[PDB]
């Protein structure tokens, strides 16, 4: 010590921390970035759960964001802004188990709530050290304890062979778990409350918020919860035992490889050969589907999340909900014909046809029609502009905007308090085509504040409105309610009921209170189909 | 002794009476016979056309109603007895009613040939509703009103029999349809321009005119009001036919032709007492004795003759009510009266769906329900009343009539598309009810133009635009007045832009799509469900 800020300078279970001071627009901030929270999966510990992290001497330095984990990297659009933010942007290790940690400067006097924040990326991909996920702005302007913890995803974090010893599955939300403890353990040492943890993330991350719901042994380690664009009931988030053991078996043949003897082949193989093979087990081709997912183990889930959150009871439990207005556009360009973000992909109804049968998988023929059907605009089924537009609309609402109002009922229906959104805001600063709207994972960098780095070329209006969305988020974290309970004037934000279905709307406009959320279509996907699909 | 109300046909001299209409008098022709009387031998027989006869016949009354069944839900109720028989009735059905004006007219005048509607197992050319000298006094029309064997009568079939053969009733269309080719000229009528025209089970007669063969140098237009050939209750199979037939006989107490016999030696109310009894399951909005797929009348079903005809000189005029379906709640469906409101639960909402649609399995039921529930207030009582009645008049009118306005345009035809949304200042039905099934017609025939109705001053001129429609498509193929502007026009229905109008008390609405998407549910998926399962 001696010379160094006194302030930056903190202990936990583990040992000594070495902190920074940033710079945010406003003023300072302290962050503690690259906390091992668990020891290294490696080696003979790949595959496995995680372990906690055993003590360190002297002082550990906490001043840069430490390894991603191991996952695949887009090669669709090199160089192209809107997929590089999401890539990893520091460098690939089985290493990767860290957390990082931000606070006011000086770290605050009273305890303060903790907002947790679990990132997306279809549970193959993801960093909490992206430029999105900055943690910086919410602890300056809010005053906030912001944590954000490293899981393990695709092979290393959810290969599983269900019911086995050396890959039981689903490790990669243990080491989520860990995590969890780990702030209930030493966040008070930041001036953190962790009595007053609230969960928040999106696509996977909000997914696993879900599973944390849902899963007994995490429901200690928080009070409240946000899922942004994703849940753990639906058609990507989970897979059976059967399917996530046939799905880890055909992985071994196409790398060379009793469970045992065949995981320990696994072991020997480089991390990349199993990124280099993992799109390749999935059973159709498809769109909106991981191949390595949670998997249903009698475990960490004891039934269905379907199953769990049509029993359960939610008494006690705040939760805020919501979706952007394209759910889907995104995934367009990954795998149907016909699309692309350089024109305006403009379709025919027989790419349409074979888009629907790439968006929804797992449909027969006949159900495959149900939704082309019902999807067809019969005053004008040929046009390539609303067939486009209800393409997406199809991988959107499938994928997210119903499991979402199906959540978001069952929930309101069993005891819990549930607040709902629509994000309709297009970013000035968007580099992907208008004719994908408001994507997915858009309304990240409004939540976390970044339109306040004037560096970014914002607007005004997207910075009041950035600021208006902290306040919610912050307000929910810690009341249970994003409503300011001074400002009366201004519009309210009532519970998503099953009575009325209000959400609210959000934009540069004020709120708008609407009922239904996407209530016939969403009857369609939630209570035909799988009804159809039986038969 | 009138010398206008004389005419001489092909069978021998008749005198008409002179009628009066509140804008002047009409030369009226009722109960002309154009067919030998079916009974005895004759019935379920082929009609014979008739003898010709000596002196001069009276055409001044009403002959009697084909024999039917008569409604007993609602006795004195007169909106259902405006529909029940006014006259006696009698196997002795065969006789037509003419129109003209007076004096006749002086230059060939083009015809209208109403075929009334009751389900195939009910109507009369005599009712009020019907009375065809507004028409001819107002518009200058000749106009025609045949009866023809309904029921039993008209349509028991055991198909391949030389004694119940089937479609006889359509036959006897057909026979006075043959007649005013014969003897309209003999009135004024130009029998180079005759428009059939009918309502419910008579739209449907008129569309299977259209897909008979013979039938067709008997017209050069027609018009179908709130009922099609296609459909779910229109037609039968043979093998359906046969079985309704054959049970029939075991209900009364009786081979092909030792069966018939038996049949012809019973009373018509034996048969008339046990004509619901045939129906395979607890329907509404379904018939026991209608047309049957012959591979005479009938080559194929209406369907694989809609999507397979060249209508390229067709010109039709095809519509809907707002309500299509209100009316047959009443008559079955549980919840439903005209002296309350019908406000339903669920249960009682898919209790009625099952009997709407008694096709359908459990799973197209559900998709049913699903469809038509509002998931906002999927239990609004006053929602589900009005989705009952959605479900019923959709599948069995609605979207029927949007697929036939499909293929007829996609094929060649010139067709025009309207639905009448006006409600009756009169109506005696609730107000639930809306507009339901038949009550365009008090406003073609222009009944509110008789004082006595109480019509209101503006109902009257809606009738007479109406009157007008009709009357120029007739003239014309193009129910246009070529006097007037802007309005604006009436276009043709196409595939494409799908277009239709609606009649009301305001100008003429131009509106796209007909239930766009109900009905690809109905057209388009239901089918492809029930086809796999
Ligand atoms: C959470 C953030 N997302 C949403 C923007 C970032 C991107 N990743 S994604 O999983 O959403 C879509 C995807 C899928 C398969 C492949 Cl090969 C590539 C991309
Ligand atoms: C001119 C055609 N209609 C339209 C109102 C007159 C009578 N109504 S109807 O016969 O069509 C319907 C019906 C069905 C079954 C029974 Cl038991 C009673 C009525
Ligand atoms: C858009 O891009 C994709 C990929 O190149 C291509 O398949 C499609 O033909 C393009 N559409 C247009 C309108 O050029
Ligand atoms: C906005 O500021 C200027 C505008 O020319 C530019 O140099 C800078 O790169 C822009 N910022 C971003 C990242 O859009
Ligand atoms: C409507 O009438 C039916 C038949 O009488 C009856 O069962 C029902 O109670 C009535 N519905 C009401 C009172 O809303």
């Amino acid at each position: 010590e001696g010379r160094e800020d006194p302030q930056l300078l903190v202990r936990v279970r583990g040992g000594q921390l070495r902190g920074i001071r940033l710079k945010a627009p406003g003023g300072p901030v302290s962050a503690f970035l690259g906390i091992p929270f668990a020891e290294p999966p490696v080696g003979s510990r790949r595959f496995m759960p995680p372990e906690p992290k055993r003590p360190w001497s002297g002082v550990l330095d906490a001043t840069t964001f430490q390894n991603v984990c191991y996952q695949y990297v887009d090669t669709l659009y090199p160089g192209f802004e809107g997929t590089e933010m999401w890539n990893p942007n520091r460098e690939l290790s089985e290493d990767c188990l860290y957390l990082n940690v931000w606070t006011p400067y000086p770290r605050p006097a009273s305890p303060t709530p903790v907002l947790i924040w679990i990132y997306g990326g279809g549970f193959y991909s993801g960093a909490a050290s992206l430029d999105v996920y900055d943690g910086r702005f919410l602890a300056q302007v809010e005053g906030a304890v912001l944590v954000s913890m490293n899981y393990r995803v695709g092979t290393f974090g959810f290969l599983a062979l269900p019911g086995s010893r050396e890959a039981p599955g689903n490790v990669g939300l243990l080491d989520q778990r860990l995590a969890l403890q780990w702030v209930q353990e030493n966040i008070a040492a930041f001036g953190g409350d962790p009595m007053s943890v609230t969960l928040f993330g999106e696509s996977a991350g909000a997914a696993s918020v879900g599973m944390h719901i849902l899963s007994l042994p995490s429901r200690s380690l928080f009070h409240r919860a946000v899922l942004q664009s994703g849940t753990p009931n639906g058609p990507w988030a989970t897979v059976s035992a059967g399917e996530a053991r046939r799905r880890a078996t055909l992985l071994a043949r196409l790398v060379g490889c009793n469970d045992t003897e065949l995981i320990a082949c696994l072991r020997t193989r480089p991390a990349q050969d199993l990124v280099d093979h993992e799109w390749h087990v999935l059973p159709q081709e498809s769109i909106f589907r991981f191949s390595f997912v949670p998997v249903v183990d009698g475990d960490f889930l004891s039934d269905t999340p379907e199953a769990l959150i049509n029993t359960g009871d939610f008494q006690d439990l705040q939760v805020l909900v919501g979706v952007v207005k394209d759910e889907g556009s995104y995934f367009l360009v990954y795998g149907v014909p016909g699309f692309s973000k350089d024109n305006e992909s403009l379709i025919s109804r027989a790419q349409f046809l074979a888009g629907v049968r790439i968006g929804v998988p797992q449909a027969s023929d006949l159900a495959a029609e149900a939704v082309v059907l019902h999807y067809t605009d019969w005053l004008h089924p040929e046009d390539p502009t609303h067939l486009r537009d209800a393409m997406s609309a199809v991988v959107g609402d499938h994928n997210v905007v119903c499991p979402v109002a199906q959540l978001a009922g069952r929930l309101a229906a069993q005891g819990a308090r549930v607040y709902a959104y629509i994000f309709e805001h297009r970013a000035s600063t968007l580099t992907w085509p208008l004719w994908m709207g408001v994507p997915h994972g858009y309304e990240i960098e409004f939540i976390f504040g970044l339109p306040l780095d004037p560096s970014l070329n914002y607007t005004t209006e997207e910075r009041i409105f950035a600021q208006r969305l902290m306040k919610y988020w912050t307000n929910f974290a810690r009341t249970g309610d994003p409503n300011d309970p001074r400002d009366s004037k201004s519009p309210q934000w009532p519970p998503y009921t099953t009575a009325a279905q209000q959400y609210v709307s959000l934009n540069l406009k004020p709120l708008e209170v609407r009922r239904g959320l996407r209530a016939q279509t969403c009857a369609f996907w939630n209570r035909f189909l799988p009804k159809l699909l039986s038969a």
